[PDB]
């Protein structure tokens, strides 16, 4: 029993993290097969970041200007190319520790594990949700750029995030591993609006299910609701509209607990309208939205990897 | 910027986790050098757990009754001994993936990373505090026994916890790697009182410092206090008494922020007496006590491993 926000074991990703140096700039890179992926702003100075012309800045760089190191072993760059906002450095050596992997563009509301790195060295691991507004609320200090987010199913590591920047508001923005930013953001040191961050309703419901399974039941009421009625309430408190797809994803959890989804919606509605009145749920005084239905099932069943 | 509850990278520990089978019982073991460590209740059946005589139950076991497997590779047990509540299985092969390591008995209030395992396979990683009452609030399903807690400094993994049991109250109890239980607990399926769980005051203060560093400053007041005055309040809300040792540990954080420890105590005192009035600190609606002063410094500075 018990319910914790836990990350995937990071070992498989630890073996892929490298240090990338170009001029004065040092950040983290991801070494898979004979290719190293990193933020293209590795080529920028502090001044360049204000208004970079990446094509022109990269022209001034050759293969030998990129220094790649995996702890102690030196990697020779034998080719470089820019794919969107990522730089692909072709190296002479295939990573012997390359896991089975995919590149995945995740949807907003989905979760992943971040391996926070500095100077190519892993610092720590934690879970994140991709916010509806395509930001993340991580822990990223100077030099953390190129740190990656991932999910692990069985053998396969699915990379979904590379960290690029912190916005003036202190939230975090980045790309998929094809170098396409999540959200409207660009790799320029400028003012960038994230937009209204809504709560991931389906995740909150999944977490309420997790609570019931672990014996926190006080918030269960004798009321029910409709999708329309509920969504009217959702809109007021800046919650994502709940769809039938969402209802279907929660089906296994409703089946385990014997609580219909719309009954659980009615509980959430009261929590939103009345608050918690000093009580807590799974050790939290607010409604948690960083667990997907999958995360709850995975943890309540105890799925392992490799 | 940003502040997250993050675990140590688990790769070094992943390579040490094995499956231990004795009869019908399967749980996790820790393979270091040519010795495998596991909970001694591996030898128990469900019935045995009610009132086990471990010496007598172990007599009925020989080396060949212990099946140890590291993924696919079979380990031959060439010796077994019981050390307190742990079983030390001598195997024929030294773990090639044995990291530099120590065994450490941590103090209450200290934190560590748990690698949750099932069938010898890592499931996930999260941070825990050893509660003042020597319990932990983890996420441990059936088969998770033998999962370990650790800290990593640079090269060295310091193992501090092995999971043994869940109490009827749903909290978790276990041993150091010498097999001595933290707290008054025993490896018997019986009723066991944990005792009053107090809040780790020094950790709450460290976290308040973390908040200030990240720009959450609303709770800073124009008041101050004494240790005695503060501790009078602490006692009322079941907080650990704050000592001068605690004050000294917080010194670096007071120096960074320019907020005296006793001034920060005065803020905490008001928070305890008035609550948060609907506001949050570092995304929490309650006071967090699972970050040590070390954890805050580590994360605010960005210390890496290997």
């Amino acid at each position: 029993s018990g319910f914790r926000k836990m990350a995937f074991p990071s070992g498989k990703v630890e073996g892929c993290m490298v240090q990338v140096i170009c001029g004065t700039t040092t950040l983290n890179g991801l070494w898979l097969d004979d290719v190293v992926y990193c933020p293209r702003h590795v080529i920028c100075t502090s001044e360049d970041m204000l208004n970079p012309n990446y094509e022109d800045l990269l022209i001034r760089k050759s293969n030998h200007n990129f220094l790649v190191q995996a702890g102690n072993v030196q990697l020779r760059v034998i080719g470089h190319s820019m794919q969107n906002c990522v730089l692909k450095l072709k190296v002479d050596t295939a990573n012997p520790k390359t896991p089975k992997y995919k590149f995945v563009r995740i949807q907003p509301g989905q979760t992943f594990s971040v391996l926070a790195c500095y100077n190519g060295s892993p610092s720590g691991v934690y879970q994140c949700a991709m916010r509806p507004n395509f930001t993340i609320k991580g822990s990223f200090l100077n030099g953390s750029c190129g740190s990656v987010g991932f999910n692990i199913d069985y053998d396969c590591v699915s990379f979904c995030y590379m960290h690029h920047m912190e916005l003036p508001t202190g939230v975090h923005a980045g790309t998929d591993l094809e170098g396409n930013f999540y959200g409207p953001f660009v790799d320029r040191q400028t003012a960038q609006a994230a937009g209204t961050d809504t709560t991931i309703t389906v995740n909150v419901l999944a977490w309420l299910y997790a609570a019931v399974i672990n014996g926190d039941r006080w918030f269960l009421n004798r009321f029910t609701t409709t999708l329309n009625d509920f969504n009217l309430v959702a809109m007021k408190y800046n919650y994502e509209p709940l769809t039938q797809d969402h209802v279907d994803i929660l089906g296994p959890l409703s089946a385990q607990t014997g609580i219909a989804v719309l009954d659980m919606c009615a509980s959430l509605k009261e929590l939103l309208q009345n608050g918690m009145n000093g009580r807590t749920i799974l050790g939290s005084a607010l409604l948690e939205d960083e667990f997907t239905p999958f995360d709850v099932v995975r943890q309540c069943s105890g799925v392992t990897f490799q």
